């Protein structure tokens, strides 16, 4: 009944255990100490953390719980607009661009971002093809150069050309520190001392926005289509309405493409490679399926799903680290949480993905242990025991995406290499929106397979 | 490129091969012989029995192969109706009552069971404890006994109390000359098969009165247990938004006492005569046993802790897996590890126990019982162990099965020390299961209380 906090600052109340670079493996640790439940409170916020299936299962609920703009989501859409990401699900933008984009989010709608897909893993292997004894692979930054540029050409058929780059696009600087601006605003008692983060914001802000109307203005004055999402949208009506996506909701969905989906899957990838170096049977039980189905110098996207084990070892790294580690939930009306926690209408939840992922009660005693075996038979997993993707309506529309992204890159990363843990990396999981391994390292001796 | 074929007899082509009351074990030769696949024919029918783990992990891609019903389970069927086990996978009461009974099965619906599975396998130690002095166990016949009594009362609440009785209840009784009537008609219709075309048509009455009784006294009743009826009559297909209908519920509650019982005690009787037969490995699931289960009535946490016996028990699957087959069919046309095209249709048999001797798997010591082997389910390579079939026709019972014995191993290894006071020689009945016919064994009470 009586609900538990962890500590307090005075005036401040919970907020200065945020005031830390890494506050969602510090909001695990309060959890374990605490358990299921516990109450976060913030000058002019409080909130409460589920961790348990028992009692998340109850907030996925969409009957009695919707998606919350949890603080982060707010900050972030003063550049993600409303946006399908930011947006409240009341708003009429929401749905409309939700009924439009669905289809061509589809598994079947993979089939056509595939070739684009392979282009750039084809670069990312390459670039690993090419380098010399003894130099290393820094996997993250890799990983992301290739879900970025991955996105801008499915997205808007733009090549942000990362794997020519030390210096990323000026697109991608903009975005990466209108991101940092964002969750650093969070952990701040906005002083003066704070006018000069304000004033390069805007500008990260005009950054993104140029570029991204110029080529939507671009693309309607020349007529062309691609097999891209912009295209898609150019040309889609909402079956409600009888509406299409007006110029700024595209930029901003364009926007949301990039900052939502880049980095929890640079960070999967990133966080699957560590497992495997780390697990050495499961590297060898991944890669001789890579060797056995990607029997061609391309993989097909028929061969991609024929991955079953990989996708295993994504699941499980999804498991132990979802790279989107929270979601926030409201109350649509007064009502009892697992029995004893009652809620008015309008109340907040969080749900700690990584926690929740961790519940003994469903995995077992061996939480901590990466054993993609889990995933084996899908039908063995409880409901709303597993969630990186959220939940219901307002779930991840870029799930099929992502993990096709993922499947196809790590198979042909496992068909091509063997990996070396040289420097018998220790996990640092650095914290921004997203999760990530930091500083993680390997070196890629090449099988020699043509591509 | 050109498949083995074992020896024909004209016009039978292979069928006479069958004519034989251990197939499994036949089979098992042959591919000895012949290798990893060989074509076996019979009057109308044509099937490939697979034997390595190299073609077995392509024929369990579900997107290549569905689960075909051989033709031990379409005369299953004739009472098992389209329970989960005897369906199509597109018959809409499969994935129907998939969806409403996958969670009655799960890890977590086990904790439920398991004062149900308790009480039985106290009665198992209790007759132990009261046996006198130089009385022997029959093993299979008690296991059955336990697995029986735990899905009557697991699945519906019902005691066919078996340790009481000599004679099994009459339900089994037609259960057992069913399903041996369906493995008899595969080795064989003349006239002189009406006395078995009788019998079988009042075994199934017998079957369906009992089973259609019980659930309609307990819908005249209203009570709820937890019991797999209960969940039936109340559930709802989440996709569909339909419930299973009492002729459905009743095909379900067969089957789980058909496709259940007796694999699971074939497992336990194996996992016996393999502890029995290796000293050593005996000593470490009963030190095992004891440090866990420290409390007169062992809890559902404290039998997920039995590690070793759990890998005892999936060291029996490996030797004999007691469901000792499973069929498939090509979706569509495709080859078969690169030099064995298939057209759609075609069938194959997995031939459990042979898959699981393959030495490029488990090295040159397959025949050894040795449970180490899996202490690290990653080690092991990818569809190399299949006791319970695969995908989303995967066995349902798995959970409920080495639940169950776990639960009553772990007892039997705290309350008792075994010894083959025979010297027993192996020798495996063949029915629609594998199991040691005439195991038997002394125990000696270690004199724990309940
Ligand atoms: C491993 C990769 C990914 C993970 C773990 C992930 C995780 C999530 C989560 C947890 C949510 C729900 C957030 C909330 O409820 O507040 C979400 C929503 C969303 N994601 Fe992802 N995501 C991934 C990849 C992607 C990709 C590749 C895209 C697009 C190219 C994308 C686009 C979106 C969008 C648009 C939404 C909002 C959908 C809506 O509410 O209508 N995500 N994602
Ligand atoms: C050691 C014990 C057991 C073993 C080795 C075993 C083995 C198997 C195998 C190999 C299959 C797949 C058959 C095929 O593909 O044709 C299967 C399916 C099935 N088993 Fe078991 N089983 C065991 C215990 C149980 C129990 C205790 C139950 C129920 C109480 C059960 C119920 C079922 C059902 C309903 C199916 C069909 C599932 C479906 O297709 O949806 N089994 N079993
Ligand atoms: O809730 C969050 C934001 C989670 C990121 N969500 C998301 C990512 C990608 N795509 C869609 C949605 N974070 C937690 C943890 C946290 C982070 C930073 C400071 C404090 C706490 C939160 O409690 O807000
Ligand atoms: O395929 C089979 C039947 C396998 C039993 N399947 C099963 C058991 C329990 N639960 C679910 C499913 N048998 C083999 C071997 C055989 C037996 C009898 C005669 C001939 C051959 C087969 O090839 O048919
Ligand atoms: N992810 C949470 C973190 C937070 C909680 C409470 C107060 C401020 C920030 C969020 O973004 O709301
Ligand atoms: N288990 C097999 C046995 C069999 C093979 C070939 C012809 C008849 C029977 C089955 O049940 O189909």
């Amino acid at each position: 009944k009586e609900m538990p906090q962890p500590k307090t600052f005075g005036e401040l109340k919970n907020l200065p255990l945020l005031n830390t670079d890494k506050p969602v493996q510090a909001l695990m640790k309060i959890a374990d100490e605490l358990g299921e439940i516990f109450k976060f409170e913030a000058p002019g916020r409080v909130t409460r953390y589920l961790s348990s299936q028992r009692l998340i299962k109850e907030a996925c609920d969409e009957s009695r719980f919707d998606k919350n703009l949890s603080q982060a989501l707010k900050f972030v859409r003063d550049f993600a607009g409303d946006g399908l990401a930011t947006s409240w699900t009341h708003e009429k933008n929401w749905k409309k661009a939700h009924n439009i984009l669905l289809p061509s989010f589809s598994q079947q709608a993979m089939k056509g971002y595939h070739a684009m897909m392979v282009d750039i893993a084809v670069q990312l292997v390459q670039k690993w093809e090419r380098l010399n004894a003894d130099e290393h692979i820094e996997v993250p930054e890799d990983m992301t150069r290739l879900t970025l540029d991955t996105i801008g050409l499915c997205g808007f058929n733009y090549r942000f050309n990362s794997f020519y780059r030390d210096q990323p696009h000026p697109f991608i600087t903009s975005m990466v520190r209108a991101l940092d601006e964002a969750m650093n605003k969070l952990q701040r008692p906005d002083d003066p001392a704070y006018d000069e983060n304000k004033r390069q914001f805007q500008e990260d802000i005009k950054v993104m926005n140029d570029l991204v109307d110029k080529i939507i203005a671009d693309r309607k004055a020349s007529g062309e289509q691609s097999d891209d999402l912009l295209t898609h949208m150019l040309n889609g009506k909402d079956p409600e309405t009888g509406e299409p996506l007006d110029d700024e909701n595209i930029r901003y969905q364009i926007i949301t493409f990039l900052i939502a989906g880049h980095e929890v899957t640079s960070g999967l990838l990133s966080f699957a490679l560590y497992f495997l170096v780390k697990n050495p049977h499961v590297l060898q039980k991944a890669a001789e399926e890579a060797a056995r189905v990607l029997v061609d110098p391309v993989p097909s996207y028929k061969q991609v799903k024929q991955l079953k084990y990989v996708g295993m070892v994504l699941n499980e790294a999804l498991r132990l680290w979802p790279t989107a580690p929270a979601f926030s939930l409201y109350a649509k009306e007064d009502t009892v949480l697992g029995g004893e926690y009652p809620l008015e209408k309008g109340d907040e939840l969080m749900v700690l993905i990584p926690q929740l992922h961790r519940d003994k009660t469903i995995w077992g005693d061996d939480v901590e242990e990466f054993r993609p075996e889990r995933f084996e038979n899908p039908s063995a997993i409880p409901q709303h025991a597993f969630k990186p993707f959220g939940n219901g309506q307002r779930a991840c529309i870029g799930q099929q995406f992502a993990l096709h992204e993922a499947t196809l890159v790590l198979g042909m990363m496992l068909k091509h290499f063997d990996f070396e843990d040289h420097t018998n990396y220790e996990l640092d999981i650095k914290e921004t929106l997203t999760l990530k391994p930091e500083g993680f390292v390997v070196k890629a001796k090449s099988k020699k397979i043509p591509l």
